[PDB]
C-alpha cells in the first residue's frame, strides 16, 4: 500500500480530530519487582524520546505497492482455497440491521467500547446514543444510515500500548484506522454469515483461528497439522497488501455466492483522516475495519498457496494444511519444504514474510519451537495430549509493569494469572510470590494453581 494523496480536511469541509496526544499507560506498582525494556508508544511530536520526524514515522509502513493482475498461481490458490470454503455451506443470505447491531448466534453485537468513527466522533455523539442494548432499537441506526450513507471515510487514531525501545525512538508508534458505524454495520450485515461460518469453524478448513479459546484450541492444532512444519510473522502485514491480494479476496467471495465482495475494493482504496491532513491510500488493510481479522486469514491462505506453488513444482494442495490467525501462520505439508525460500519469493510481491514469534532465523520448526499468538505448545506432563499454550512470562512480566487505571489492578493481574500458570507450578508460584512483595499486591486475592490446572481439565 503506497499513500497517493494529501489533502487538508478544509479542501473537504470536514471538522478535524483532536487525536488523544498523550500516553494513558503509567507505571505501576510492579514496574521494580519485575523486569521489562517496553514503554509505552510515542503519540505526540515533542516526546523527548522520540529521535526521528513522528509524520514520517507514522506513515513510513506503507513501503510501496506491486502492480499485476493476478498471476496463474494466484489464481489457482483462490479456486482452491473457495472450494475448502464451498464444503464448509455458508449461508450466502444477508443479516438484519438488528442482527448485524447485536449479534446472532457466531456474531458479537458491535462493541460499544470502539469508536463509532466519522462523522460521529466529530458532532461528539458517540456509540450509546444509538445502541440500545436492551430494547434492541434499529431506528436510531436506520435514521443515521439515510442520513450519511455508507462508503465514508477512516478515522485514524494512533495506537496506546508498549513498544520495544526501538519502535518507540523511530517512531514507529502504529494506528488503528477506525471504521464509521455506518460502513461497519452496512458490510456486518451482508458478510455477516462469512464471518458467522469462521467464528464457528476455527480450523484447517477455513484455514483460519480467528475467535477461539487458545486454552483448548492448542489441544487440536497438532491433531490438525499432522505433516512436517512451518511458521510465520509478517512486519508491517496491513500495510504490504498490494491490491491484487483484495481482487482475490473478493474473487473468492464472489465464488461463495455472496453478492456484496464489491465491499472489498471500498477497504482496499480508502480515505483517512489523521489530525487534520486528510491522506487516501491504494492498498493496504485498514487495521480496525469490521472484518479485518478474517479478511487477513482469507489473504494469508491465498498468499502462501501462491507462494508455495510459485516455489514448488509438484505439489498436491489438498494435502497443504493452514492456520492463519492475520499475518500469524502455521502451515503443514507431507514433505519438507523451506521456510526461507518462501519469504524471498514472496518480496517480490511486496510482503516482509519473516520467522513466527520468539525466533532469531528459519530453522525447521518444531512443536517445541513453533509460537502461534505470541504462544508457545507445551504438551501437559499427567495426560500429553491435552497442550498448554504458554504465553512466555517476559511478556506477561512487560504487561504488568503498566497500568491504565490502577482500580482494575486486580482485573489486570488475575487475567495474567490465567496466562502465567501455563508455564508450570514452579513458575507461578514465583510470581503471585513476587507480585506479593509489593503491598497492594498481597491485598489481591489470586487463585491458586491447583485450582487453575482444574479449571482447565474442566474445560474439556
Ligand atoms: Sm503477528
Amino acid at each position: 500500500g503506497q499513500v497517493i494523496a494529501r489533502h487538508k480536511v478544509r479542501e473537504f469541509n470536514i471538522n478535524p480530530v483532536n487525536t488523544p496526544t498523550k500516553s494513558k499507560l503509567h507505571p505501576s506498582v510492579f514496574y521494580d519487582v519485575f523486569p521489562g525494556d517496553k514503554e509505552p508508544a510515542v503519540l505526540s511530536d515533542n516526546d523527548p524520546r522520540l529521535e526521528v520526524k513522528l509524520t514520517e514515522s507514522l506513515f513510513s509502513k506503507y513501503k510501496g505497492n506491486v502492480n499485476t493482475e493476478p498471476t496463474e498461481n494466484m489464481l489457482v490458490a483462490v479456486d482452491h482455497y473457495a472450494g475448502q470454503l464451498l464444503s464448509l455451506d455458508i449461508p450466502t443470505s444477508e443479516l438484519t440491521l438488528k442482527e448485524a447491531l447485536y449479534g446472532v448466534d457466531g456474531l458479537e453485537p458491535i462493541d460499544i467500547t470502539t469508536s463509532a468513527g466519522f462523522p460521529y466522533v466529530s458532532l461528539g455523539i458517540k456509540k450509546r446514543d444509538i445502541l440500545n442494548k436492551e430494547t434492541q432499537d434499529t431506528e436510531k441506526m436506520k435514521f443515521y444510515l439515510d442520513k450519511y450513507g455508507i462508503d465514508l471515510p477512516l478515522v485514524t487514531y494512533i495506537k496506546d500500548e508498549l513498544r520495544s525501545v526501538d519502535k518507540v525512538r523511530l517512531g514507529k508508534s502504529r494506528l488503528i484506522e477506525a471504521s464509521s458505524l455506518n460502513d461497519s454495520v452496512n458490510m456486518r450485515m451482508k458478510l455477516g454469515n462469512l464471518y458467522k461460518a469462521f467464528h464457528q469453524n476455527p480450523g484447517v478448513l477455513t484455514g483460519s483461528a480467528v475467535g477461539c479459546d487458545p486454552d483448548v484450541f492448542w489441544s487440536v492444532i497438532p491433531c490438525l497439522m499432522d505433516g512436517h512444519l512451518m511458521a510465520f510473522d509478517y512486519s508491517n502485514f496491513d500495510a504490504s497488501l498490494s491490491p491484487v491480494w483484495f481482487v482475490c479476496l473478493e474473487k473468492v467471495l464472489t465464488k461463495l455466492g455472496f453478492a456484496g465482495s464489491s465491499l472489498i475494493q471500498s477497504i482496499c482504496n480508502t480515505h483517512h483522516i489523521f489530525r487534520d491532513e486528510i491522506y487516501v491510500v491504494e492498498g493496504g488493510m485498514p487495521s480496525g475495519c469490521s472484518g479485518t481479522s478474517i479478511f487477513n486469514s482469507m489473504i494469508n491462505n491465498i498468499i502462501i498457496r501462491t507462494l508455495i506453488l510459485d516455489a514448488y513444482k509438484g505439489i498436491d494442495l489438498d494435502k497443504l494444511k493452514i492456520l492463519a490467525y492475520g499475518d500469524d501462520l502455521i502451515v503443514s505439508y507431507p514433505y519438507e519444504l523451506d521456510p526461507q525460500v518462501l519469504a524471498t519469493l514472496g518480496k517480490n510481491y511486496g510482503l516482509t514474510i519473516t520467522p513466527p514469534d520468539k525466533s532469531e532465523t528459519f530453522t525447521k520448526m518444531t512443536w517445541e519451537n513453533l509460537t502461534f499468538l505470541k504462544r508457545y505448545f507445551k504438551p501437559d506432563q499427567q495426560f500429553p495430549f491435552l497442550v498448554h499454550p504458554v504465553m512466555p512470562m517476559k511478556d506477561i512480566h512487560e504487561s504488568i509493569r503498566w497500568t491504565k487505571d490502577p482500580k482494575n489492578t486486580q482485573d489486570h493481574v488475575r487475567s495474567l494469572c490465567m496466562l502465567a500458570w501455563h508455564s508450570g507450578e514452579k513458575e507461578y508460584n514465583e510470581f503471585i510470590q513476587k507480585i506479593r512483595t509489593t503491598d497492594i499486591g498481597k491485598c489481591l486475592i489470586l487463585p491458586e494453581y491447583s485450582v487453575l490446572r482444574r479449571r482447565w481439565l474442566d474445560l474439556f
